[PDB]
């Protein structure tokens, strides 16, 4: 409902807030979004972006939709900063709630449309646990391919992922959500038993 010049200004400010957040979260000593005190630069950027989306919602969905595309696109860049990943997942989940369930589902669908290998970052998975955006079939298929390809330390990534989602007393996934990875990993252990991660994993499997 705004003039193309007025709407563009909001888009550029959404991006400047994400540029600012990237900077602020990186520099900041705090490693987690919870341990952030009041006041804090990271929280002040988050505050302004949310207040921008709340004002912009009154005219149209478009701004919240755009902000979510940008945040998602940033997460897919696979940043490793836990403070940044947590801040980004926080802002995303807020804008999904602000924007209603139509837009909130569109975000789930966008995540579930991405090639599994994009999520093959433990720090990214960790950040996204507690959202509906993780697709265990896609993630499973991705690791399965890496293990088949005998990619350096994939058995280690698999063990690590399992301690992260299964071994967690309140689990977010089932051991069966990872059949294909388990098979791929077992096949590699069958071929070359003389591997270090192979011993730890052989035990984890026989344990369950
Ligand atoms: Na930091």
């Amino acid at each position: 409902g705004l003039n193309q010049i007025d709407s563009r200004a909001v888009a550029e400010r959404i991006n400047k807030y994400l540029e600012q957040l990237t900077a602020a979260a990186t520099s900041a000593t705090e490693e987690h979004f919870n341990e952030l005190p009041r006041p804090h630069a990271v929280l002040d950027i988050i505050d302004a972006l949310i207040q921008l989306i709340i004002k912009a919602q009154q005219t149209s969905e478009e701004f919240a939709i755009y902000a979510l595309q940008q945040i998602s696109q940033l997460l897919f860049r696979q940043p490793e900063g836990t403070l940044l990943l947590e801040s980004l997942v926080h802002v995303l989940e807020t804008i999904r709630k602000i924007a209603g369930p139509q837009v909130s589902e569109q975000v789930r669908q966008l995540f579930h449309q991405q090639p599994g290998h994009l999520f093959l970052s433990l720090s990214l998975i960790a950040a996204l646990l507690g959202t509906d955006l993780l697709d265990w079939k896609n993630i499973d298929m991705a690791m399965a391919k890496a293990l088949e390809q005998r990619k350096e330390g994939s058995i280690d990534f698999l063990e690590q992922l399992m301690d992260l989602v299964l071994l967690n007393d309140t689990p977010l996934a089932l051991f069966t959500d990872f059949v294909r990875s388990l098979e791929a990993a077992w096949a590699w252990i069958v071929e070359d038993p003389d591997l270090p991660a192979a011993q730890r994993f052989k035990a984890k499997v026989r344990a369950q």
